[PDB]
């Protein structure tokens, strides 16, 4: 499926014991409204604790939103390896339930915290 | 002069009386002669108050840094007019002899605070 792509970054604040998730921008998203646009936003959380969650601002009438946001998760470094970061992109609708675009998951045990990288990943269906 | 370009956003937080400056990324920063890259960072401040200032993190060995930062200036909305935002991109030096790459200035009087946009602007010579 061609659902667009998301650019994000991961870092760990070793001084305050927090995971830092940069949600930078998305590109080439599907148009889920009339007239060729969507109103995208991203939900961000860590599995298995769907507790502590964030979402970006809703960007209106764009398939290439520049979020420029950063989220902070208080999670002990020794426990981070067992977590999976979920970034799920939706189309905000006022007059109906929000339309799923797609998502990407990052198992935290795959992450190198030695240097921050910006990563593009293609969105997937759940 | 082919100095590259900077993507930024401006907004005003009307509930907390703060100017919001997004420093998203830069692109196509000029390649030095011998050493092929730069270590870019951006200084951000509001003229005529040079004292309240911010800087991005330093990004190592890149001509296309993705800063993904947001800065806030406590300034009354009624005082914005006549002020100018400066965004100046430097090549970091360990010993604080930083080299300006280029800059540009946004007079508040040119900004429409009714709608938030991300804008790319070409860097200009000091
Ligand atoms: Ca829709
Ligand atoms: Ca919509
Ligand atoms: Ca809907």
């Amino acid at each position: 499926e061609k659902l667009g792509k998301l650019q994000y970054s991961l870092d760990y604040d070793f001084q305050n014991n927090q995971l830092l998730v940069g949600i930078i921008q998305a590109a080439e998203l599907p148009a889920l409204d009339m007239g060729g646009t969507s109103d995208p936003f991203v939900k961000v959380f860590l599995l298995p604790d769907k507790k502590k969650k964030f979402e970006t601002k809703v960007h209106r009438k764009t398939l290439n939103p520049v979020f420029n946001e950063q989220f902070t998760f208080k999670v002990p470094y020794s426990e981070l390896g067992g977590k999976t970061l979920v970034m799920a992109v939706y189309d905000f609708d006022r007059f109906s339930k929000h339309d799923i675009i797609g998502e990407f998951k990052v198992p935290m045990n795959t992450v190198d915290f030695g240097h921050v990288t910006e990563e593009w990943r293609d969105l997937q269906s759940a």
